């Protein structure tokens, strides 16, 4: 797969990366470290 975030990159927050599948799993997926 690509690694890209696939909404905007000040959306991205390590917060939502911590609290959110969502967020690791679908929308901020380079940001997250999801890969
Ligand atoms: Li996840
Ligand atoms: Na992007």
């Amino acid at each position: 797969r690509s690694c890209i975030d696939t909404i905007p990159k000040s959306r991205c927050t390590a917060f939502q990366c911590k609290h959110s599948m969502k967020y690791r799993l679908s929308f901020c997926r380079k940001t997250c470290g999801t890969c």
